[PDB]
């Protein structure tokens, strides 16, 4: 009654993916193949042609974090994944909307760096990036090892998504963006995420996440 439209490697995928184990809510994963595009998606999102793509009574819904949030409304008698504060809520969106614009463009644009510097750039911002959400991390989770508190979340969803990926970076940089020193929280709620119910069978590995990487090269 619910189909997914995404990929194993997608970080946006893996988002409405949680979400539907948040609630229990069984689906259909319709995978898509590198470079190609499905009829059924061509068609489901014309706009932007891009996954995931949720659809539910035969209607198509897009934009990973706007299914999450329909998810969290159309089955409200589970776990709620989004806050229940106001102005709790509003702080969960404005990371996942930094994250998503300014965080992890800067992080992905890092392959197409050159010179060692650029790249060093990206891979500052990408660590002045992580510092501030292990703050954020510290407000929202009161000693509680998620965003979402004691729970997993809408923020521990959105960040989350991308542990396989910069676990996949770092490596195929020689660099590790998290450490003891300045994200403890999140060297600890990263691995307290990654193997969460919800998650630990939809979390991709960070060695076949750098064999498609070495794939997405050319
Ligand atoms: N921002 C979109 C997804 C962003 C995006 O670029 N998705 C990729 C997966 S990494 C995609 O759809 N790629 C093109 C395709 O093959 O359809 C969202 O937040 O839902």
């Amino acid at each position: 009654d619910v189909k997914l439209l995404g990929a194993w490697p997608s970080p946006f995928v893996m988002r409405p993916r949680i979400a539907l184990n948040i609630k229990s809510v069984e689906y259909e994963f319709l995978e898509e193949t590198l470079g190609s595009k499905s009829q059924l998606l061509l068609e489901s999102n014309p706009v932007h042609k891009k996954i995931p793509v949720l659809i539910h009574g035969g209607k198509p819904i897009c934009e990973s974090l706007v299914i999450v949030e329909y998810i969290d409304e159309v089955w409200s008698p589970g776990p709620a994944i989004l806050p229940s504060d106001p102005y709790d809520r509003a702080l969960a969106r404005f990371w996942a909307a930094y994250l998503d614009e300014k965080w992890f463009p800067t992080m992905r644009n890092i392959a197409a760096a050159k010179d060692e510097e650029a790249r060093k750039a990206l891979i500052d911002q990408v660590g002045e990036g992580l510092v501030l959400l292990e703050d954020a991390f510290s407000k929202c989770s009161k000693g509680k090892g998620f965003f979402g508190g004691d729970q997993i979340g809408y923020l521990d969803i959105a960040f989350g998504s991308f542990l396989g990926w910069l676990r996949a970076i770092e490596k195929m940089n020689g660099v590790k963006l998290m450490d003891e020193t300045r994200t403890p929280g999140l060297l600890k709620w990263a691995n307290s995420f990654s193997s969460h119910p919800a998650v630990k069978d939809v979390f991709p590995e960070t060695e076949k996440l750098v064999e498609f990487a070495k794939v997405l090269a050319k």
